[PDB]
């Protein structure tokens, strides 16, 4: 173990969806149906169960019913399969050209007909997209497809950095995980689980800031938990602890300690944003009682996502949690 986990700022206790065991059973079955287990070259069933994405989603989406949790869990099974698949098939061989082609096919499985799927990533996305889109607005649809594409562009950017040996500097790292990282995608599914953000406030600064603080915080937390795997097994350079470490030339523990202080700070700004800036713009735009409740449902969702996410990271076999 390369460093000891720091003292985390954890103000709000996590809650756990009672449909957890339902989500587990369904998603493991769905994974095999998509071809993500034996024969994938990526996961065996034992891997998927040890990662425990049912537990992740039950922690991060505590209030939705059994069917919603099952769909969300499949989404996360898919997003992590895509991550480990891309690593195993393209990153470890630094196959930038084949990676590009792989990624270029995936938008064909998010129509705003579809081709036949040739791999589990394509198969999973096709399935999820058809199951999810009918329940949401046409506007959520366009935003969610964009968010999913950003995730895809992220893998490319990361691979190119690995291939050229270039670690991003601290501002570059943050801005890149903001622009193409998976926080808007996660927040996209929080809306599915809670309510879509009223368009009257969706593009305003306080909701933008709310997303910035949410994004920074979730990535920095994961960086702390996955540094060991990423640095001494994967060769992944997209990690905040590694970014500070190379920039300052400090010890691993020193960088993790500062990363965590940055994390606590982002969490502070989230709380302030959620409590003050967002309610203010809700008044300024004259949202109805119903619209205000949707906003509150969503921001509350982000809070529970973060608290649950930490409890998951402390348990999943993906991470440095002893
Ligand atoms: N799509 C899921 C993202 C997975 C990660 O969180 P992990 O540390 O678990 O590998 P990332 O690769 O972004 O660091
Ligand atoms: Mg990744
Ligand atoms: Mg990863
Ligand atoms: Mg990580």
């Amino acid at each position: 173990q390369p460093f000891q986990l720091p003292h985390f700022y954890l103000p709000h206790p996590a809650r756990l969806n009672p449909h957890l065991d339902e989500a587990r059973a369904h998603s493991t079955t769905w994974a095999r149906e998509m071809g993500m287990l034996e024969g994938s070259g990526v996961w065996e069933q034992s891997d998927l169960e040890a990662h425990d994405y049912g537990l992740l989603c039950a922690y991060t989406h505590p209030d939705c019913d059994g069917p919603a949790l099952s769909l969300i869990t499949d989404w996360y099974v898919w997003v992590f399969f895509f991550d480990d698949h891309f690593l195993e098939k393209y990153k470890r061989s630094q196959d930038r050209l084949a990676g590009k082609a792989h990624l270029d096919r995936l938008p064909l499985f998010m129509p705003l007909g579809m081709p036949e799927p040739r791999n589990p990533v394509e198969a999973g996305l096709a399935d999820l997209w058809t199951r999810t889109v009918p329940a949401m607005s046409a506007d959520w649809r366009r935003r969610f497809a964009v968010a999913t594409e950003h995730l895809l562009n992220e893998s490319m950017w990361e691979l190119s950095n690995i291939n050229e040996g270039r670690v991003a500097n601290p501002v570059e790292y943050i801005e890149m995980r903001r622009k193409v990282g998976g926080a808007p995608w996660s927040a996209g599914l929080v809306e599915y689980a809670t309510a879509e953000v009223p368009a009257a406030v969706a593009g305003t600064r306080p909701l933008r800031v709310l997303m910035e603080t949410f994004s920074d915080a979730v990535h920095l937390r994961n960086d702390l938990f996955s540094y060991q795997r990423e640095v001494e097994d994967e060769g992944e350079l997209s990690n905040g602890v590694l970014v500070l470490e190379t920039f300052f030339g400090c010890t691993t523990q020193e960088a993790a300690d500062l990363v965590n202080d940055v994390l606590t700070s982002r969490l502070h700004q989230f709380e302030h944003t959620a409590f003050t800036e967002v309610p203010a713009v809700a008044l300024e735009k004259g949202l109805t009682p119903l619209e205000v409740a949707a906003v509150g449902a969503y921001t509350k969702g982000l809070q529970d996502w973060q608290s649950g996410g930490h409890e998951w990271h402390m348990r999943s076999s993906r991470y440095m949690n002893k």
